[PDB]
């Protein structure tokens, strides 16, 4: 299908998102309503993630994070700002955001010409440092730069579940944003919390992998030109 939507653990799902180059967010089912983790390409792919959660409950979708300030993690914000939902960040995406869309939409139509031109929308819900949505089962977190200066890690505590969306998938990827030298030590920061992970959902290419995925791409970056 152009897009999937596929329980991982207990509330926690995995999109997989096959428009333009596949990118993986997640959806969480809460008692109240529903959080998406990453936005999705497009406010017409955020459409059909919605269509696909209409499926499975009819509880609001309350809020959606952007994890990053690119558009594969933000470019579905119109349309979730459209049905009510919070569109949420950190004040350094936003403000990353504010400055740089414009730069990273002609990025992203320079590799995908189809991909349409889409204008700004912001993040509503700002947050200064770390934040929980979900009664505390969704949990945000900044650990250091690494793919963009502002990306941030979610974890699912009661699952043993940690996304990182751009940060962590099999391929190098693209390091036009990246801090390369900053991006191991990051990885390190991360290990170095010590969270109980069964599994780590990547942002890109498969995204179904244990805690393992992230000494892959810590390996691979660091063999990395400017590492
Ligand atoms: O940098 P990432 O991981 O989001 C990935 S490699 C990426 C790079 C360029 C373009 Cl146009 C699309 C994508 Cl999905
Ligand atoms: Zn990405």
């Amino acid at each position: 299908a152009g897009m999937s939507l596929t329980q991982v653990s207990g509330p926690v799902y995995v999109v997989e998102d096959n428009y333009y180059v596949q990118e993986n967010s997640m959806v969480y089912f809460g008692a109240k309503g529903v959080t998406v983790v990453g936005a999705t390409w497009t406010p017409d792919t955020a459409r059909e993630l919605h269509k696909l959660i209409k499926r499975v409950s009819r509880k609001p979708v309350l809020e959606v994070i952007n994890t990053n300030y690119h558009t594969d993690r933000a470019g579905g914000n119109a349309y979730w700002k459209s049905i009510g939902a919070k569109v949420v960040s950190t004040r350094q995406t936003r403000d990353l955001m504010k400055s740089d869309w414009a730069e990273i939409v002609a990025f992203t139509r320079k590799g995908l010409p189809e991909y349409p031109d889409l204008p700004l929308v912001l993040p509503n819900v700002v947050h200064d440092g770390d934040f929980t949505l979900q009664e505390g089962k969704v949990r945000a977190f900044y650990a250091g730069p690494a793919h963009t200066p502002d990306g941030i890690f979610v974890y699912f505590p009661d699952e043993q579940v940690l996304y990182g969306g751009c940060i962590l998938k099999e391929k190098l990827g693209n390091l036009s944003f990246a801090d390369v030298k900053a991006y191991p030590q990051t990885l390190e920061r991360l290990k170095a919390m010590k969270l109980p992970i069964k599994t780590v959902i990547g942002g890109h290419d498969s995204p179904l992998h244990g805690p393992e995925l992230i000494d892959h791409y810590e390996a691979l970056i660091k063999a990395a030109p400017q590492s």
